């Protein structure tokens, strides 16, 4: 029953890093040519939490194309009329550590629209930025601008197409305003005293609760010392709460044997705030070069403020200090190496929970040393049916980067030879089948997905040369 219901071009020129990959030794001599060099990956548009359906619209964010442009953009697509109206913001992608010549793929444009009062929310262009000066890592380039929040008056999301302009959005008019085209707010609470609470964050991601409340979470910190922080939109007062931690930072000072970072996602699923991740311990003497384990917890509090529990319903220390409390299993156990740093876990992790409360995790493990003779590589699917005691754990699985769910089913959705495909399985099972594979039309380089209404919103960038490429929105019915 899977089928493409619409494909809609949004622009001919969104930003893309088409230049050379830089590193620690080279990033300070980026090309001044027409090619746009980058430091991590090439993707920045149609990337991250950049697509949201709201009533009969779909809102999308992107970076204006052209190495020399880079403006934050917001588009609203009218599903009934076919009209795509775009707003161009003044802020331009500031690049790796604030140098626009080096593309920075972390700095996505997160987006949300409040069902309660029709305000629009955007957090963007952020990668652990703090206040510092000429001698710091960031050379003073983010002072009074390390958290970048833009948002509209009430009702902006429903205004006629002629009124959907930058005039719908609220200026920074505080003591720290950088001027007349300052649309970036340093906090979401409206109180600059809260500013340290918004420092050093990455990865803006929004959810809507079952009662229409906007939730938001970001990641503080780095590789082996990080935390998830989450907050809530007060639509009545048109402001957000301060950020609250899922786990403590600097766990080793809060009672843990080691500091650890997190690689995973918080998600609002089945009407609860939940988290699934692999940890990255600061210990460099054990067998895991980077990540290890699979962890999961959920909150019985509507806003996540306490009452956390692990998969077995046991109370979790909160904010969490010791990840052991919520560990499900060790992907490391599926490879035989035990020597220090011999086990490599980074890509291929995600998780989901079905409407029937089937819990699913996917992961990937390989030998650190790819040249060894007994090299090993497995993909893992760990899943527990609703009415099951234990998890079923299998390496009879091809691997994936994401897992999705809708209704009774789980899905794997991505690109194969430039075209979207969908694989589907019953919730609580490992029985995946390809049920959809686009086979004609322009091909795509990358994209990002949002599931809702039994549909996948696949926000995509078309393949091509240069650093200004077209964007298309595909709406795919999953047919559940
Ligand atoms: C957290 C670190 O803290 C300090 O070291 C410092 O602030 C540093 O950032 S820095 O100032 O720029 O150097 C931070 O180090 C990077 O942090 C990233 C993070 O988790 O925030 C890490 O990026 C994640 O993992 C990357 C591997 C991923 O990159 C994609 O995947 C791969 C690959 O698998 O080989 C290659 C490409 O880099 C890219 O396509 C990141 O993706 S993202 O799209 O850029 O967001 C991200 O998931 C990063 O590895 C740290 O070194
Ligand atoms: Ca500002
Ligand atoms: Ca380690």
């Amino acid at each position: 029953g899977v089928l493409l219901e619409s494909q809609t071009k949004i622009t001919d020129g969104a930003l893309h890093f088409d230049g050379k990959k830089l590193n620690h030794n080279t990033f300070e001599n980026p090309s001044k040519s027409q090619a746009y060099d980058y430091f991590f990956g090439r993707n920045i548009s149609a990337h991250g939490d950049a697509v949201k359906p709201y009533k009969h619209f779909v809102f999308m964010t992107w970076y204006k194309g052209g190495k020399e442009e880079r403006n934050v953009m917001l588009s609203r697509f009218n599903t009934k009329t076919g009209v795509v109206k775009t707003i161009q913001f003044p802020h331009r992608h500031t690049g790796f550590r604030g140098d626009p010549l080096v593309g920075e793929s972390h700095n996505t444009i997160g987006l949300a629209v409040s069902p309660l009062n029709g305000t629009i929310h955007m957090v963007y262009d952020m990668h652990a930025y703090v206040d510092d000066d000429e001698t710091g890592r960031f050379k003073g380039r983010f002072v009074d601008d390390f958290f970048r929040y833009s948002f509209s008056v009430a009702g902006a999301a429903d205004v006629p197409d002629d009124e959907f302009t930058l005039e719908q959005f609220v200026k920074d008019t505080s003591e720290l305003s950088q001027g007349a085209d300052d649309y970036k707010h340093l906090t979401m609470t409206g109180n600059l005293q809260d500013k340290e609470n918004f420092s050093a964050l990455t990865y803006p991601k929004f959810y809507t609760s079952d009662d229409g409340e906007l939730l938001h979470y970001m990641r503080w910190g780095g590789n082996n010392n990080g935390a998830y922080y989450f907050n809530k939109y007060d639509a009545k007062n048109q402001k957000w709460t301060r950020f609250t931690p899922f786990n403590h930072k600097d766990q080793k000072t809060h009672g843990n044997a080691y500091n650890w970072g997190l690689y995973g996602q918080m998600k609002y699923i089945n009407g609860k705030l939940r988290v699934g991740f692999q940890q990255n311990s600061a210990n460099n003497d054990d067998r895991f070069k980077y990540q290890n384990g699979v962890y999961y917890a959920y909150s019985d509090h509507p806003d996540g403020l306490g009452n956390w529990k692990n998969v077995d319903g046991e109370d979790m220390t909160w904010p969490l200090v010791n990840s052991d409390e919520i560990k499900i299993f060790e992907p490391g156990d599926y490879i035989d190496h035990t020597a220090p740093n011999s086990v490599h876990i980074v890509t291929g992790f995600d998780w989901t929970v079905t409407e029937n409360d089937d819990v699913h995790f996917i992961t990937h493990v390989r030998s650190t040393d790819t040249k060894r003779s007994d090299y090993k590589e497995v993909s893992i699917h760990a899943f527990k049916p609703a009415n099951a005691v234990d998890f079923t754990i299998t390496t009879d699985f091809t691997g994936a980067d994401s897992i999705y769910t809708s209704g009774d089913s789980i899905f794997i959705i991505g690109l194969k030879n430039g075209y979207p495909f969908v694989e589907k399985a019953k919730g609580g099972s490992n029985d995946f089948e390809v049920v959809y594979q686009q086979a004609s039309g322009v091909k795509f380089d990358h994209g990002t997905i949002h599931i809702e209404n039994g549909k996948a919103y696949y926000y995509l960038m078309e393949k091509g040369a240069g650093n200004a490429l077209p964007l298309h929105l595909q709406v795919i019915d999953l047919g559940v």
